[PDB]
């Protein structure tokens, strides 16, 4: 349409249906686009996001597509209550899904969730794109039980300093390697560390990492070289994979390509 770039979606094409949940940019709703196509509508909360910066980045994000990566559809910009329009994921956030004991997951299903995420992450890594806040809260589950990685890179646009200061009350300390906590050194290997913690979350059925510790205590534990330990549902081989993400030296941590190989190996063996 006349006043629209390819990254831009006319909000008048949206039908709102129900609330899906919430998080750091506020509410996310389920809708239809042009009456027919399922979408999630992230209704970005006023003053929560560096919106011009994000909008520019969205243009780059439009070109990221992978089956295990939540698809960005476009953005509604002509309105500073902006909308981000994404792939609809009917089963919601992975963290809540893991915590519902009714599912009675087999460990084979849990390993597949790890592989889903790993595939998305290998893709992002092949594009030199850091997630920057990988965790179960940032993974979604579709109506087929497939896990996909969401909100990739969005922490760069969070205006709330509680989220972005490493000592900030809202920083993801529990998903952070020592070099992030100590000197804010983000890299592919910080994404690797978080993926390991994500595997732990999955095999722990959504327990909080370091659940008995405060953030400050967690940071001290980690800096001393101590680690999460083996969830009851992880085999020795699965435990080995997650633990490899937590090498004190960042350059000794695997890539997502190697981790994917390792996960496929275990799948063939177990
Ligand atoms: C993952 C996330 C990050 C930031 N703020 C909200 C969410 C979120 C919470 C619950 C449910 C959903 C959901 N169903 C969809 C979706 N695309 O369907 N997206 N985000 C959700």
């Amino acid at each position: 349409g006349l006043g629209y770039g390819s990254w831009e979606i006319d909000p008048k094409d949206l039908t709102f249906l129900k609330e899906l949940g919430t998080g750091q940019f506020g509410v996310v709703k389920y809708g239809k686009w042009r009456g027919q196509y399922d979408v999630a509508i992230k209704m970005i909360k006023e003053g929560s996001m560096s919106e011009d910066e994000f909008i520019e980045e969205a243009k780059v994000m439009m070109n990221l597509s992978h089956e295990k990566l939540v698809q960005l559809y476009g953005v509604c910009t002509k309105q500073r209550p902006i909308f981000i329009i994404t792939e609809y994921m009917a089963n919601g956030c992975l963290l809540n899904y893991l915590r519902e004991m009714r599912h009675r997951f087999q460990t084979q299903q849990l390993l597949e969730m790890c592989k889903d995420v790993c595939e998305a992450m290998e893709y992002l890594e092949s594009k030199q794109f850091l997630h920057r806040d990988l965790a179960a809260r940032n993974c979604l589950v579709n109506d087929q039980g497939v896990v996909k990685v969401s909100d990739f890179g969005l922490s760069r646009y969070v205006l709330d300093d509680e989220y972005t200061s490493s000592v900030g009350s809202k920083f993801p300390v529990r998903w952070s390697p020592p070099e992030v906590l100590m000197y804010s050194k983000f890299s592919s290997k910080s994404d690797i560390w978080a993926f390991g913690v994500l595997m732990w979350e999955i095999y722990s059925l959504g327990k909080m990492p370091y659940e008995r510790f405060t953030n400050s205590e967690t940071a001290e534990h980690i800096a001393q070289g101590l680690r999460l330990y083996r969830p009851h549902l992880a085999s020795e081989k699965v435990y080995t994979i997650m633990y490899s993400c937590w090498h004190e030296k960042a350059d000794e941590r695997p890539t997502f390509k190697i981790l994917l190989s390792n996960i496929l190996d275990v799948m063939d063996e177990e």
